[PDB]
């Protein structure tokens, strides 16, 4: 096995690098890097390494690491451009692993942990670490078991131990419900007092000093504090240990936040799993607590609990660890389905970069290039700031506020690499410049062709036909590897199911399995073979086809990632590669791209029915557009169908045939108008929606820009049994909204997308009745303290004080008759409550920790002063009163003559 590394990271004039041996051992190595850079020399000489531009370079090798740092600062100085790579470890990594890669995993050290800390106030600070650290779970990947760190004497109360077995029992068994496979693998561990605590701990880690490092929310809070802790106890000075080389750099940051510092583990790849998850999910969520996404992805949740957060332990020290336990496990269970860390160690692996770097597109991006350049001796550029300059953006039709009944949407594949592929932009290939017209001319083909011989862009741009962009040729390569390997995971997968099945008629003896690839298809000579083999030899090959299935799609991912950061990196003043103009190149083009063919569907569609100006693309929002089907279906007829599916077909019939040929014959003509390299502008049908049929129901309807919900049968092909919903903006997820009143908004429109004002109306009625008898929490309002809660502290209110923190100074003046048993609000999430006229509180509305009941002592008086109908009026009503307007509907049924008569 030929090696890989693990880390590297520079220090003075040396590489270090934890990095695999061939016989897959940890080891530990000190490189003094020669690295070597370029300068522009004379065209008369004797050379390969030429720039992107052509002109020639001649190589300056280093000898020692600094002399490089110190070299291009003169260059620079002087004026005279200094290239290659500017970052070391970069150039290092492709110096050293000069091949296609292959890396295990199980022969990498992926800790994962989270500590927790008690306070008064839920919330420590990470700074200054003030709180002992009571409990600590560190699951071990190579190991595959739980460490427990237990302080069982705290001045947060001494506790008692605790009990694997009760862990064990059912939540009716006064069980916490740790699940059995888990139990055998926990290794508890209690301790008297903390020093010791940490101490061991510490001993722990040099000794199993881990390679990745996650956990939920790690790098914000749980790195920095044991950090700081330790620092503040042991001093900085033996702190530093957690770094396999000893080096550490702590890192203020900002906002309303400020001192939030992030420590940098020299030797360790912090990857968060909630920007893990944030980034790669491809599910944009309204809420990140590890909470609701095991819920969402896996259903389960988190372990429940009563009382508050920080009285836990004091309180049920049992299910205090038990909770911890849980907690890590959830990111296993979900790094399993999801294989995000996988995907980043292929990621990394792949572009030959710091495994972390994966979070930045930039430096992603930056290294590939670097890469592909390197083995065609050329030379990349040079890192130049750039000014930030507010170009345009995606265009989002204006839509008009209504309802619409049928109505059929479609996608632009890519986009914005597309475009690039198109007119081959490139910092290297670009051409000239033209007079160029108001953007609207161009979308109308009004204005006069560009160039007869170059590619251009509606902001007026020009690109050569010919060379070909090392950008464009350059995610080509990887948009061809996505389909190679898309390809490998379905071959690996049908090939799965050839030995699924001969497993039924199994053994023919004692066998061994074969040489089979098992990324490409079968072949009848070996599917025969295979008839002839046994449930031993067989199994243990399907594991192989199993696995390569696992691989080849862990890699697509890969590639589908790229491409989707790419633009965005362009976009970015850091980028080597920057330029406004190939920016505002891309953006414009996409701007047109739609409008133009916005154009043209009008254009066609209205002229198809017989009709006139009619404008049937509804909307539009950067590669999609939502078109209005109710003229088609009047055409042919309502009654004409005898069932809801039947017409979905029927539409769906007509995209494929009729609209899709259209489009893209229509989008051919822009490709040549603006005189492209390629045509790749293509776009499929996607969504149909619509009313049951007979149901007096809606289908859709729309607020405003990005605000807008629909009743969808199918999508990209594949039918639905039951409806789904696709709501977008209106705010049944914004985690402001009541819990009980997003379900209740989700239901009202549901109401109306399927059924219809009679049946929206009776509900309402109900939930409204309902309201006053449900629990309060679940009525109750969600913001966060955004700690200006200082900007005020008259002791008392203070005008521009937003109701939200108005609500918390009221809670904390009543709390003064504490008792400890109030639990301190500190900077973060609340609750908030509107309190009728005259009550005995003062100010009118109260907010306390989300989460966490009340405490009795004024409870009950605050539940008794609650102003409901404020508080339906403004969480409830007024949202749906939006709605409603926009649909032309109404909620409540309004006088019928026929009232007063008894039916
Ligand atoms: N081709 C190329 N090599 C670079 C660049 N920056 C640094 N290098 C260094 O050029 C040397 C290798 O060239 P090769 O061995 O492939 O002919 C290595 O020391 C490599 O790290 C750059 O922009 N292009």
């Amino acid at each position: 096995m030929k090696e890989f590394y693990l880390t590297v990271e520079q220090i003075g004039d040396s590489i270090f690098e934890r990095y695999i041996d061939s016989n897959g051992r940890e080891r530990t190595r000190e490189v003094e890097y020669k690295p070597s850079l370029f300068a522009h020399c004379p065209e008369s000489q004797a050379t390969k390494y030429f720039d992107i531009y052509g002109k020639p370079c001649t190589r300056k090798l280093f000898a020692n690491m600094r002399d490089a740092s110190q070299w291009i600062k003169r260059m620079e100085d002087i004026g005279l451009e200094a290239l290659g790579m500017d970052d070391f470890k970069l150039a290092y990594l492709s110096d050293t692993y000069n091949y296609e890669i292959k890396y295990d995993h199980t022969k990498i050290r992926v800790a994962n942990f989270d500590i927790e800390v008690t306070s008064p106030d839920g919330f420590p600070e990470p700074s200054q670490a003030k709180h002992p650290i009571d409990a600590i779970t560190h699951y071990d990947s190579i190991d595959d078991r739980f460490y427990v760190f237990d302080l069982l004497n705290s001045p947060y109360g001494n506790v008692e131990e605790w009990s694997i077995e009760i862990a064990a029992k059912l939540q009716e068994q006064g069980g916490d419900e740790v699940p059995s496979e888990i139990i055998d693998k926990i290794i508890y561990m209690p301790f008297d007092n903390e020093k010791e605590l940490l101490m061991e701990y510490l001993n722990f880690w040099q000794q199993k000093t881990p390679v990745i490092l996650t956990g939920w929310n790690v790098e914000s809070f749980d790195i920095p504090y044991v950090y700081n802790r330790i620092k503040n106890i042991f001093g900085e000075s033996t702190a530093k240990r957690l770094s396999p080389h000893r080096k550490t750099r702590v890192k203020v940051i900002e906002n309303m936040y400020g001192s939030r510092e992030i420590i940098t583990l020299f030797g360790i790849s912090v990857l968060d799993y909630i920007d893990l998850y944030k980034k790669f999910s491809f599910t944009n969520q309204p809420s990140y607590s590890l909470d609701y996404i095991s819920e969402f992805e896996l259903n389960v949740g988190k372990l429940k609990y009563d009382g508050p957060i920080s009285k836990l332990r004091e309180s049920n020290h049992q299910r205090y660890i038990s909770y911890n336990i849980i907690d890590v496990y959830r990111v296993l269970q979900i790094d399993a389905k999801r294989q995000f860390i996988n995907l980043s160690l292929d990621m990394g692996y792949y572009a030959k970069i710091q495994i972390q770097s994966v979070f930045s597109p930039i430096k992603t991006w930056d290294a590939i290039i670097f890469n592909s350049l390197k083995e065609q001796n050329k030379v990349i550029p040079q890192g130049r700031s750039h000014p930030v300059q507010p170009y345009p953006g995606a265009f989002v039709k204006e839509p008009i506020p209504n309802r619409y009944k049928y109505v059929m949407s479609f996608d632009l594949t890519s986009l914005y690499p597309s475009i690039i592929r198109q007119v081959n932009i490139s910092p290297e290939t670009i051409a000239g410049t033209f007079k160029v017209a108001p953007l609207h001319d161009y979308i109308n083909a009004v204005a006069e062709r560009p160039s007869d011989v170059y590619s251009c862009s509606p902001n007026g741009m020009m690109y050569y036909k010919d060379r070909d962009g090392v950008v464009p040729t350059e995610i080509t390569k990887v948009f061809n590897q996505r389909k190679e390997h898309k390809g490998y995971m379905l071959a690996a997968q049908r090939n799965g199911e050839i030995i699924k099945e001969a497993l039924h008629n199994p053994n023919l003896s004692v066998d061994e399995p074969l040489d089979v690839d098992y990324r490409f298809d079968f072949s009848d000579e070996i599917k025969e073979k295979i008839k002839k083999l046994s449930a031993k030899s067989l199994n243990e090959m399907l594991f192989r086809a199993q696995r390569t299935e696992v691989a080849g799609m862990t890699a697509q991912i890969n590639r589908k990632l790229l491409i989707n950061s790419l633009y965005g990196a362009l976009g970015n003043v850091w980028f080597r590669y920057y330029d406004l103009r190939n920016a505002t190149a891309i953006t414009t083009f996409g701007q047109m791209a739609l409008q133009w063919i916005e154009r043209k569907v009008n254009e066609y569609l209205n002229e198809v029915c017989g009709t006139e100006g009619e404008a049937f693309v509804l909307y539009g929002d950067t590669d999609s557009i939502y078109v209005s089907a109710d003229k088609i279906i009047d055409k042919v007829g309502e009654s004409k169908f005898r069932d809801t599916n039947h017409w979905v077909d029927f539409l769906d019939k007509f995209a494929r045939e009729r609209m899709e040929p259209a489009i893209d014959r229509g989008f051919r003509e822009m490709c040549e108008y603006m005189n492209n390299k390629q045509h790749l502008m293509f776009m499929d049908r996607e969504a149909i929606a619509g009313p049951p049929l007979g149901s007096k129901g809606i289908g859709g309807f729309w607020t405003g820009k990005k605000r807008y919900a629909l009743n969808v049968w199918d999508m990209e092909g594949t039918r639905y049994a039951e409806p789904k919903l696709k709501i977008m903006g209106l705010e049944t997820q914004k985690s402001s909204t009541p819990k009980a009143v997003q379900k209740a908004l989700k239901e009202c429109i549901r109401r109306m997308l399927q059924e219809g004002e009679e049946s929206l109306q009776e509900y309402f009625k109900e939930f409204e009745k309902e309201f006053r008898q449900l629990n309060y929490i679940s009525i109750a309002s969600v913001s966060s303290a955004n700690n200006i809660a200082k900007y005020d502290v008259g002791g008392f209110p203070g005008p521009k004080c937003p109701f939200h923190i108005r609500g918390i100074l009221t809670y904390n003046r009543a709390i003064k008759g504490n008792i400890d048993a109030p639990q301190v609000v500190e900077g973060e999430k609340v609750y908030v409550l509107p309190l009728r006229e005259g009550n005995p509180f003062g100010d009118k509305c109260i907010a306390w920790p989300s989460g966490t009941e009340i405490t009795d002592l004024i409870k009950d008086d605050v539940l008794h002063w609650m102003d409901y109908t404020v508080l339906l009026e403004k969480t409830f009503i007024k949202p749906l009163e939006g709605f409603t307007s926009a649909a032309k509907l109404d909620y409540e049924k309004k006088a019928s003559l026929f009232d007063m008569f008894d039916f």
